[PDB]
């Protein structure tokens, strides 16, 4: 099929900077497709990154509270996000994340970097769009707050990507943005 999937995609990462933090959890839904794994970051888990998600090392075994949780290579790790998006969304596929454009993509990009992969990523998918921005536009006047979280309380009534890229599909669904409004919100990757 040629026709569009939608892909949401998240990231648990080990701190804010952008420019340094590792990737601990990349997850993705596209319809009822689902990939999610865990990495071993090769740099410190800050502590409020902890606080936010939960996720620490004990020594080189990842634990989601009190359990380990099983991790991937990064190698390994990415290349399956790539075989997902080539093979696994039954359509041409575009990337959602709730600030993707500031946060998620540039990690992502440059994480795909260090590992070869960016070039081969970028052949299966062309654009993201940003349900941050394109949220603040649909509710301009009228919310306070644009964090998922937030908007997962309001529109849903209800830190681990593989539940949060699930919620931002539904929220998609509910807000049921209009091609317009998705294309100010669309930036190429």
């Amino acid at each position: 099929s040629e026709e569009e999937t939608l892909v949401f995609f998240d990231l648990e990462t080990t701190g804010l900077d952008t420019s340094r933090c590792d990737i601990v959890q990349l997850s993705a839904i596209s319809g009822a497709q689902v990939f999610s794994v865990y990495l071993l970051p090769r740099c410190c888990i800050t502590e409020g990154a902890s606080q936010v998600t939960g996720l620490w090392v004990d020594g080189s075994t990842l634990m989601l509270r009190e359990r380990p949780v099983q991790t991937v290579p990064h190698q390994q790790a990415l290349t399956g996000f790539i075989r997902f998006l080539q093979n696994q969304t039954f359509g041409r596929p575009i990337l959602v994340g709730h600030n993707s454009r500031r946060f998620d993509w540039p990690i992502l990009r440059r994480v795909l970097e260090e590992f070869g992969l960016l070039q081969e990523f970028r052949s299966c998918a062309s654009e993201c769009v940003d349900t941050l921005s394109l949220s603040r536009e649909m509710f301009r006047n009228a919310l306070q707050k644009f964090s998922q979280p937030f908007l997962v309380q309001h529109f849903l009534q209800q830190h681990d990507a593989s539940e949060d890229v699930r919620t931002l599909q539904e929220l998609y669904r509910v807000w049921r943005p209009s091609l317009e409004l998705r294309d100010n919100h669309t930036f190429r990757l």
